[PDB]
């Protein structure tokens, strides 16, 4: 069993379990405006309904659950303020009455003031009965942007391959205690049931062509996601008025802010992180988007003695056989993510008057990962 | 007691207690390279000499104080080599020959193919008299680069710095015992001792004035010390010959690499690495110029229940003290390192750059400020 300081749950993984739903009544026209942001942002009213809002003190939020519940509706709110209707008519100033409460908040939960996959997929959800399974028709998003923006597919897909991906997280205690122990048919069970559950998690993330249309991804949901760095939009970032004197740079929500878009990678000893410019800053850097515990995991696997090195010395070919199942498992996420990478960013993108940056990403992770197989897939 | 699986000295801290001096037989040929980097430099044979050396295994580096030696030898040469006199005459491409073993030495211990803070101050010492104490007087380096480059002082006073720091690294697991078994009179007691032996390696920063000259510093020392990240001089940075077909880009030696130089911001819940500014990105990733071993160490402090929210939420007046001395003791870190970067790089960058680094620290130091508790 993992340890509750890294806040994995055994069912759900990264994912926060059981999320809050509603605040207390102190912070209702907060809540008015995040259920709303479809309705206002048509109306031209959003900006109006914020600008109007009083600062509201942050100390009603006595938990960690409403805490991360208030996260997720100042970001979705940051986002419909900043990007209005998203066709290039922006706001470079968050006013101080939003700013100073969710810098704040931000500051405490220890994650930047911009909306996170952590408060987008991994809050941002309900069970429909409390007493029936983790399954698509079971569940609900929280919040959406605009009317038919796919956010529930997106986020909800995003959330059941996090969910998926639980399964295997769980069994990595298992995989440095086999090691320590000197105990090789416990490691090379503890590998192949990795390989099984990042295959399940393959299979759970076929489930988003049902859910997202390429047209509504490429040209709203993606609007709304995308951050303040590096975007000739807002050039110097977002001014947080009353909270910072100059203006921040954030990126963007994004599956690179997923922990199990790395921890397994990590475990492994593929070396997505070392020196391999790009790809290993951008995925090194995202870790910071992430919940501080979560962060924390990732640099505590780093910690422990490698699994690769174990594998690679032992002359063992059930065993570089298993381990080597877990390297074409993440092998085929790649490139599964790749063919999405195609399908909702590349394709709607040459159909204008793409996301190739994303792609050679992609495309140099996958090299990395394949390079690190011990025999040819 | 610390774990000895992040290699923390009792008495050093992170420094490498004891560092070995000489390597085997096998490596002369490197060994003489980087004892007389002064002479061959200067004469412009250093380059030629590095290029003449065959291609040396690193199977005979048996230990980690012989493979630390090897980093400190091969880091001090390639300085030498992409440098060269330090006039702006530099080397793009570093020769297989000796590129290929520093490429393999710096994966086995997780560093980086560059000259850190680890390699040239925490493994670069010895005592003249083994029974004397640590002090400048009884102290030496391995290596330099130039005559009168103030490689002694600069070197020597960092790690002066760094074994003062070492009596509060000591105290960091009665800081986290205690508030485990909620010991308030334990914990602040700790808290003191460590704000102390901070003011102490305070203290012992302002002998640099001592023993290093500005125009010496800023012309001379300051070059060998540069790395190629974000470097006109090698714009798409070094290639490693024969190791990778492209060149890669590495951050030159820095305090900023030195493990106290954060250790205890982490320690205090001072979110130094919070956020996406250039300080909080600095931070992070000089972590992976450090030793394996110590930035597992800042990982283990990070994993931990947070100081500052235990001491914030008991309404103790003589803990919020205790620990904001522990701040102060910081902030006054900070703002002395600053003063060293006004009379070491900006004026003599304005007697024929520095500003970056300046903006760094200041913001370091602001961010320490705000963490300060007062009342509660
Ligand atoms: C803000 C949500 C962003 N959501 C995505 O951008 C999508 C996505 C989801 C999940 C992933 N995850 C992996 O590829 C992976 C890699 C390694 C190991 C594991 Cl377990 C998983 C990628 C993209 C959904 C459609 C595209
Ligand atoms: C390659 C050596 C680089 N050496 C320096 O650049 C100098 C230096 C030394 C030490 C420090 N250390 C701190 O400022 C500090 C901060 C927080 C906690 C502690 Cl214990 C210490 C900074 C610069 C020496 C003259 C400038």
């Amino acid at each position: 069993m993992i340890s509750k300081e890294y806040h994995i749950d055994e069912e759900v993984g990264f994912a926060l379990p059981n999320p809050q739903e509603n605040l207390p009544d102190f912070y209702n026209d907060w809540m008015f405006i995040a259920k709303h942001l479809p309705d206002l942002i048509e109306s031209g009213q959003l900006r109006e309904r914020v600008e109007k809002l009083n600062m509201l003190s942050i100390d009603h939020l006595t938990d960690h659950k409403s805490q991360r519940l208030a996260r997720l509706v100042l970001g979705c709110i940051t986002m419909a303020y900043v990007w209005g209707k998203g066709h290039g008519d922006v706001r470079k100033v968050l006013p101080r009455n939003i700013a100073v409460p969710y810098c704040q908040l931000s500051k405490k939960l220890e994650l930047p003031p911009i909306l996170v996959y952590a408060d987008c997929v991994l809050a941002n959800w309900k069970k429909k009965d409390p007493n029936k399974p983790l399954t698509y028709e079971n569940m609900d998003v929280l919040f959406s942007f605009r009317d038919g923006d796919c956010s529930k597919g997106f986020f909800l897909v995003s959330l059941l391959v996090e969910i998926a991906a639980a399964s295997a997280i769980k069994v990595i205690p298992t995989v440095f205690k086999a090691m320590q122990m000197q105990e090789r048919d416990t490691l090379l069970k503890a590998l192949l049931e990795i390989a099984s559950c990042l295959e399940k998690a393959l299979q759970v993330f076929h489930q988003i062509h049902d859910h997202v249309n390429p047209k509504a991804f490429f040209s709203v949901l993606r609007i709304y996601l995308s951050g303040w760095k590096g975007n000739p939009q807002l050039s110097d970032g977002l001014v947080y008025e009353g909270f910072w004197e100059d203006p921040k740079e954030f990126a963007g929500g994004s599956a690179g802010q997923s922990s199990v878009f790395q921890c397994f990678d990590v475990l492994l000893g593929i070396q997505q992180t070392a020196g391999g410019g790009h790809a290993a800053q951008f995925l090194q850097d995202m870790r910071r988007y992430m919940p501080p515990a979560h962060r924390n995991f990732l640099c505590s696997l780093e910690s422990n003695p490698s699994v690769r090195e174990f594998v690679l010395s032992k002359g063992d070919a059930g065993l570089r056989e298993a381990y080597d199942a877990c390297v074409k498992a993440l092998v085929s996420l790649r490139s599964y993510h790749l063919q999405i990478v195609t399908k909702y960013i590349l394709i709607p993108a040459s159909q204008q008057p793409g996301g190739t940056d994303l792609m050679n990403f992609l495309k140099t992770v996958r090299s990395t990962t394949e390079k690190s197989l011990l025999k040819e897939g």
